[PDB]
């Protein structure tokens, strides 16, 4: 029996809710961290939000055309009509994106404020066969669209050094990083991926101190309903963790796994 | 109907702006900001684990709440207006639940964080330049809008050309300055027997420096009514040496007359 054993693991915090289920085994909702929608901190990061250093656009348009400055950051806006990434979009190395801010002449509503107004696709936390728990999208999700972002508490690279559990990680290339093991939102559920189908973007929206992006998630492909969303973890995980297991995800791309492994030597 | 919404789009409804007395535009010699900003370094503590947080798994009602016992009591209803019975005189300091409390993000102490949900109007007075006033019926104890703006020492304060929109945070100490930038709070005039009162409120921080300003009805309020809080003894010994209270109370206490009477007693 598939079960459900959270109606929502963000307790109303989302603009819609996350369930838990789990067909699998007997292994309950996980309470093992704080859930939170936005970054936390737990020690002084002097994140510069002096409203004065943000760069900001004279638009009072809807920021779709060319004179927004905002856009002009990344050289154009990156969203289209619909909130999603131009199919042009560098899915590989992604520009930084600049939304637009309290600083800006424009409305709330302009077309550059995507990551800003949250998460908007049906997805679900569930018991996977192989990788414990993972998230599922619960509808077709189109190419370029915003899933999530990546939460969790800001740590210095430093204090990132001293943890014991290094498995909730992102690196914010002094250098930052997203550690989500006591503190994290939906993300830190999402499994590795060797054909991933979301990609991480750095992006900027209420400051613009360069230290501490936020971490956005966009499909870069089409998702069908049920498909389990997965980001490519990179090469400094897998160069620690190989050699205490290997990835599941079980593609014919993947090349993590104890056979590729066996043929790379 | 000179503006659809000073706010553009930032808060939960619109605030227009009409003029039907004068030809003075639309004020733009400031920046909307729904919230409080900062244009020097004052490290707000954000530090998640400062937060005294509740253990409910109710939704807060219950005396047991802990932030509800920071605050006395919890004193908002269960439709999110204060108890006839709140010291409309000398409130107490609020502690609404936030990001490290176990509840649920619809719990019964969060109203301030909520937003406006009454429909008001910047409009052109008779006698007062720029007034809001409510476009509805507003009933006692109704969170009305948040007193917001730029986040400034005493010293700066000290040193400031225009005091005419500033409020006092007294705890170091601290004031918000609205005159560059500020939300609709900037144009509430000023009554000596006011319809809404202002209480000290903790959200997403604790820094008792920072007190976020929540204006509340003090009674109800009729549709087209003018807003109007006391400004209180600061205000009025520093502007009496160049204009007096025009309110036109009986209950005046800052008018030339009232202040002779004053120093006859
Ligand atoms: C540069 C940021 N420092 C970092 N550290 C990790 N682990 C440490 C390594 C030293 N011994 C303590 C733990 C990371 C581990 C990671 O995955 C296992 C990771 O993947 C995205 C990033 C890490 N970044
Ligand atoms: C301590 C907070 N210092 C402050 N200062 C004001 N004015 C100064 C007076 C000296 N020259 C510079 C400006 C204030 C003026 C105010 O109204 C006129 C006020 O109303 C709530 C608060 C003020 N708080
Ligand atoms: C950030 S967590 C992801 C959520 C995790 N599955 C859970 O149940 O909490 C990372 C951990 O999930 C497991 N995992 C993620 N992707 C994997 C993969 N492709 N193969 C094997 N294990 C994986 C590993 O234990 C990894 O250290
Ligand atoms: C914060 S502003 C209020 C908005 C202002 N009416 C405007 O048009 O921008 C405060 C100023 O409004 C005027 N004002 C407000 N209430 C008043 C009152 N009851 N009596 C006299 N002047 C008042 C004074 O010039 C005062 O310094
Ligand atoms: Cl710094
Ligand atoms: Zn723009
Ligand atoms: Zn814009
Ligand atoms: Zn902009
Ligand atoms: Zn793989
Ligand atoms: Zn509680
Ligand atoms: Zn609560
Ligand atoms: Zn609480
Ligand atoms: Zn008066």
């Amino acid at each position: 029996t598939e079960k459900i054993i959270c109606r929502d693991v963000a307790r109303g915090y989302e603009n819609v809710p996350i369930p838990c289920v789990n067909g699998v085994d007997g292994e309950p909702c996980p309470e093992d961290y704080k859930y939170i929608s936005e970054n936390c901190e737990t020690s002084t990061m002097n994140i510069d939000r002096n409203i004065t250093h943000l760069q900001h656009c004279t638009c009072v348009d809807d920021c779709s055309s060319s004179n927004c400055l905002c856009g002009q950051l990344s050289i154009r806006c990156w969203y289209d009509k619909d909130g999603r990434l131009l199919q042009e979009f560098n899915k590989i190395e992604p520009p930084l994106i600049f939304e637009c801010n309290q600083a800006c002449s424009c409305w709330r509503n302009c077309k550059n404020r995507v990551v800003q107004s949250g998460i908007k696709v049906r997805l679900q936390l569930y018991r996977t066969a192989k990788m414990g728990w993972g998230v599922r999208a619960l509808q077709t999700i189109p190419q370029g669209t915003f899933i999530c972002e990546y939460v969790g508490e800001l740590i210095s690279d430093a204090e990132a050094d001293v943890r014991e559990d290094d498995s909730y990680l992102f690196d914010l290339d002094e250098v930052y990083c997203i550690d989500a093991r006591y503190y994290g939102n939906i993300s830190r559920f999402i499994n590795h991926l060797c054909d991933p189908n979301i990609i991480p973007v750095r992006v900027f929206m209420l400051h613009q101190d360069l230290r501490f992006p936020r971490i956005a998630f966009f499909s870069s492909r089409d998702i069908r309903t049920g498909e389990e969303l997965g980001f490519d973890y990179g090469d400094r995980f897998w160069d620690i963790k190989s050699k205490y297991f290997t990835c599941q995800c079980g593609s014919e791309k993947c090349k993590h796994s104890a056979e590729a492994i066996a043929l790379e030597q």
